[PDB]
RNA sequence: AGCUGUAAGUAAGCUAUGAUCCAGAGAUUUCCGAAUGGGGGAACCCAAUAUCUUUUAUAGGAUAUUACUUUUCAGUGAAUACAUAGCUGAUUAGAGGUAGACGCAGAGAACUGAAACAUCUUAGUACCUGCAGGAAGAGAAAGAAAAUUCGAUUCCCUGAGUAGCGGCGAGCGAAACGGGAAGAGCCCAAACCAACAAGCUUGCUUGUUGGGGUUGUAGGACUCCGAUAUGGUAGUCUGUUAGUAUAGUUGAAGGAUUUGGAAAAUUCCGCUAAAGAGGGUGAAAGCCCCGUAGACGAAAUGCUGACAACACCUAGGAGGAUCCUGAGUACGGCGGAACACGAGAAAUUCCGUCGGAAUCCGCGGGGACCAUCCCGCAAGGCUAAAUACUCCCUAGUGACCGAUAGUGAACCAGUACCGUGAGGGAAAGGUGAAAAGCACCCCGGAAGGGGAGUGAAAUAGAUCCUGAAACCGUGUGCCUACAACAAGUCAAAGCUCGUUAAUGAGUGAUGGCGUGCCUUUUGUAGAAUGAACCGGCGAGUUACGAUUGCAUGCGAGGUUAAGUCG
RNA sequence: GGUGUAGUGGUAGGAGAGCGUUCUAAGGGCGUUGAAGGUCGAUCGUGAGGACGGCUGGAGCGCUUAGAAGUGAGAAUGCCGGUAUGAGUAGCGAAAGACAGGUGAGAAUCCUGUCCACCGUAUGACUAAGGUUUCCUGGGGAAGGCUCGUCCGCCCAGGGUUAGUCGGGACCUAAGCCGAGGCCGAUAGGCGUAGGCGAUGGACAACAGGUUGAUAUUCCUGUACCAGUUGUUUGUUUGA
RNA sequence: CUUCUAGUGAGAAAACAACUGCCCGUACCGUAAACCGACACAGGUAGUCGAGGAGAGUAUCCUAAGGUGAGCGAGCGAACU
RNA sequence: GUGAAAUUUUAGUACCUGUGAAGAUGCAGGUUACCCGCGACAGGACGGAAAGACCCCAUGGAGCUUUACUGUAGUUUGAUA
């Protein structure tokens, strides 16, 4: 999906613009992604098997995948991603000076 | 790099030793149904014969085989002796469905038009039945014509609403010449000659296989010599490659600022294009995501070319003694039909019935019939393309619809529902960017509500976008219990307000005048006709011809049709 | 442009010139600092009609010039939908109940009792069609029930039907039906022989009692019967 | 079912014991609120059983075994039907 | 307690004598009459329900008759195979 489940990522659009975080889960075929600490939401649960005291709880919500950008692990600036011919495990070979991501 | 459909919810698991997913080839495939071992009220019931299994044994389980017809071969076989009916067995093919389409045949209406109706029209249309094919049908002159000819069939333009047909009425309605798309030709019978069998006429009569031979400028046989080579195919599940359909790969270029919950919007300053087609993203993006222009790719299976093999087919010149060239056929009388042609002066082509030729010194046609001239050679077979149609699969397109529209059906629709049955047949789309879908408290059995919270917004709370009218309520400024009112209009005191600012707005005691709307009628308030009310839908259009007015281009001239490239 | 003079009721019907709706092209524009749509106003033009302002609303839409049309609604005893009036009106589908006590948020209507009343060749018991889960147990009360409801043939969750001998098949045939060959006939097909299907009839071996919340000639107890199978108890000529 | 022969055709009669015996239906309503009548509808629905007194009787009235009080009520006690 | 229907242009819906498509709640001139209901009766609303079944028309249908026209199945008689 051009973004994987273990991955550091920066946010382009939507109220968390400029935040970073490690990807938490990938949902292909709906093209969304959960990022750590990024789209916090407040629910209201009644007691059930998990947390028999259901308070007002807060977890992340999935954002759309094109609101996101990969970060080169070694250098730290967000990059568009391209594919090139290494010994034939084709990996995302970063733009912005041809390094492996 | 995630995954176990819709589909939430939980429980158990799988995957970097490559899941899930995608394309080619395989394997498995209960029962009904042509249904085919026998039966039957479809999805059930009951067997026979062999091999194998459970049991000490019977009962029980499994696997194969077993319809009918045809067409080939053996065995058995008889009223009736020889053998043919028959019977048993082995072999060969059919059988049913559909694409509510397109084709060729058999049989074959009516309402309707003729301002009635019989001939005629509707119309050889609708319906029913047979046979197909990927196309069918037609197709290689017993032809079209009229001097000077041309050469198989089909389709389009034109000829032309002409020549004709017709209770000569309503109406029906050609063809050839001329211009184009596509183009292609072939095989038998007969005479004769051999091999075999029967009649052994031991005459050569019957036949079976092979050869020869295919036409009108007449051709062949037959006798004479030449040659014994050369031109082609509408052929094969044979090889060699080339492409192609069915998965995929890669693919340029942006940040800050203002307003917002959120920018793709605004303002600055950049970059990219063989890519500014389109879709998505919290609002409107060439530069965020999927793509696009361009470049690349197939283990397997199927298609289409090309070139190779293999299979088939194809010769001249002369002679004119004799033989061959499709018989109950052509044709004629009688009765019907088909030809645009309704018996007509009726040629041509078919069907039923009866009669019935000739043989190259011949036979047919040129719209009754004859003579002369001209063009052909029936009574045997096959054949690509140019033309018709779309159940279905891929890729797209639209001065086509947008939930009473568009399919009957945007949603679990040929469904619910209705009918014994054949058959008839609907209604019903939209929270939000994201479920963040209201934890906790209070009234109440609950339903429902009020706070508090989510959220940019809840009067976006699931009967959830917007939220019109009929219709039902609550509150108020002004009027109303001596008054006969198609309900308004003109005149007007009092009270209450204060506008798109101008000769202001609401209500109104009291006074004059005044019999709705539509349709059809000589004529309507009509006791003539229609409407409960509100909302939606609901009626002179298009194709091809003919005529007139206006307008433009050419002008004694004007203009192209089918078709070809695009 | 001025000025004079003359004219300007109208059904059938002829002629002219315009208003508004949707879509296409080209040009110039607007929009989350809020488009279309909805609602209100005391505004403009000779008419169809055009603006501007408030409130609502949340994503698209005007203007100019030309083009194309499923282009305008008050009426068809029109079609579909929604809602009125008649009106809190007719009716609530033959019949005897009363009281005490239970349950419950709530009782004329549900439960338990007592007395009273109704049918009794049926309004009692069993069965073939037909229906198809309506049967039993535990919960429920939004709709169905002509009132009510704590109740139910309603709704949710679980559960119930046991055969050598009963009724049907592995037995028989009636009417009628089907029919290998056959005979007839534009097609399709019509009839019919051998042989079959087809009960409402023929044939054919088990009874009495007990037991569940729901089955009993089916389960259990006792005592039987029918058809087979295994074991231990003479010449297929035929007198076996 | 019972006889008689024709008939491929070792030798089966009957004692005890113990074994074998398949498929379909089977709940519940059924003179009814469960079937046919659009309805929890004063209609229709084959067959067997169907008691007592008085009576010829399955008539008639009252009852036995069994079943039932019928799915809108409380008042008033006019016209009229 | 529950809860319909046929109907309906809008209605603040009197009487007499006239007028008028010639029999008026609504038009003229008069006469009478405070506002809103309940139980009853049927004179009027040419009352509701059914685009007259009576009568005539459409160069409308359909069923029937016959010495109306034109045909035909069936029966019969001749020629010919």
């Amino acid at each position: 999906m051009f973004v994987k489940k273990g991955d550091k990522v920066k946010v382009i659009t939507g109220k968390d613009k400029n935040k970073e975080g490690v990807v938490l889960a990938a949902f292909p075929k709906q093209d969304k992604v959960i990022v750590e600490g990024v789209n916090v939401v407040k629910k209201h649960q009644k007691p059930n098997q998990a947390a028999p005291q259901g308070g007002i709880l807060e977890v992340e919500a999935p954002i759309h995948v094109s609101n996101v950008m990969v970060i080169d692990p070694s250098n730290g600036e967000a990059t568009k991603v391209a594919f090139k011919e290494v010994d034939g495990k084709k990996v995302r070979v970063s733009k912005k000076t041809g390094e492996v991501l």
